[PDB]
């Protein structure tokens, strides 16, 4: 093994392609850790470009580049594509494919009421296909939420982002015992289904994180969204079983949604 | 014949594909002869990976690789698929397709009472189809038991494992005279039907192997499982005829189960 000894800032680059700075053009800021730009990549394709905020430590630099390193391990229709990274130069950049419709939760809020049930279920199916791929790769995500899904022009949804925890989206056993598995991702997927079917309502509304923690252990579950088919809500309820072994697996979820479509 | 002379450790590789170690990544242990890992194979697909315990003799090595050699001769929907082996390097590995729901007996115990009669009969039908294929290949299994069947997400069951004998599953003539034929596999299949319909009860409960040997020669047969359709139990009873020539053949079993469905 030539990599018995390795610098962590090199280890995280393994599944990435190094891109020369002359190949990349940032054109405008589209989001704001650090900033997100819309740009072009000469390979000319449109891309999203993430940079790291000035003053970062080496640890933050490794964590930043490691995001690209995780993304680069994956190749699936419903997982955001990594074009490459600029790591040898400043500012450092993570270059990914451009997604015209931005984050799923924001998208649904802006297009509220505008999709058919079939289109919404199609989005959920793509997310589920992405998560089945991750689960099969033995990757436990821990932050599955509509804000971490990107949407392109064809409404294809891709998982795009890879102890503070996202309390509203996290399974009870993970909040209580830090027990994160694919089955806790399944719980999160149930929350995402609810975010989708309500067109981007915040899970548990204005309830505080503490009220949510208490509610879910008391057996409270989010109620059916308006106009949500009962089979869709029933699947949500299965994803939110208190006993994680009772939740369906992602392969089961994909099959269930396919039969619905 | 270029293989008049051959080393047994090469003879057992004939129906296998040699896989380069750089193509395989073990990710975690999922069972424990030797160990079983969940892993990835670049060809990227999830796989199960079996290794051989440290300190093995050459005879054990040949037996280990021969398992892969047997599996590799087969190609059927209800027989586990061999991806390949690593034999040229240590540790040696047998790489098979990944089955999400694990061993059938364990699976049924965890999902006790959760399936419809049609789903259970469907599982039995797939197992029977697999055994009909083996029987047609002139392959006598000798260890057909729910523990040797694997289940994937669509509930497809596959025969997956290929002197001390498994006494509770073994036909009387095979226990007494080592007379193993497809008809003694049929007896074992009857036991498997009982394992499935009772959701993973041990055949003959807490009775010892000796009590079982005596019981079956005395004419004792396992009673009908709860909620078992009489036509399913009658088929079990036919599989357990003392005269092996009276048992149905696997082709008969497949046809019988198809008419029920």
């Amino acid at each position: 093994d030539p990599h018995t000894y390795e610098d962590p800032n090199q280890a995280v680059l393994k599944f990435t392609t190094e891109i020369h700075p002359s190949c990349v053009t940032r054109q405008k800021v589209i989001g704001a850790f650090g900033e997100v730009y819309k740009g072009m990549l000469k390979t000319e394709v449109p891309v999203a470009i993430k940079t790291l905020k000035a003053g970062y430590t080496e640890k933050q630099r490794v964590d930043f580049l490691g995001e690209a390193g995780i993304m680069g391990q994956f190749s699936h229709h419903n997982i955001i594509r990594l074009e490459g990274v600029i790591s040898k130069y400043k500012p450092m950049m993570i270059i990914t494919e451009y997604m015209e419709n931005g984050a799923l939760d924001k998208f649904l809020r802006e297009k509220d009421g505008e999709f058919s049930v079939l289109q919404l279920v199609g989005m959920l199916r793509g997310i589920a296909a992405g998560m089945k791929y991750l689960a099969n790769m033995n990757y436990v995500h821990r932050d599955l939420a509509a804000r971490n899904i990107l949407v392109n022009s064809n409404l294809v949804c891709k998982v795009s982002d890879f102890g503070k925890i996202p309390i509203r989206w996290t399974a009870p056993e993970a909040i209580s015992y830090r027990k994160f598995t694919s089955a806790s991702d399944v719980w999160s997927f149930g929350i995402v289904m609810w975010e989708v079917m309500t067109y981007g309502e915040r899970p548990y509304w204005e309830l505080s994180n503490h009220e949510v923690m208490k509610a879910i252990n008391d057996g409270f579950r989010l109620p059916t969204p308006m106009d949500c088919p009962s089979a869709i809500y029933q699947l949500m309820m299965q994803c939110w079983q208190q006993e994680r072994a009772r939740r369906p697996k992602f392969a089961d979820i994909v099959s269930i949604l396919d039969k619905l479509i």
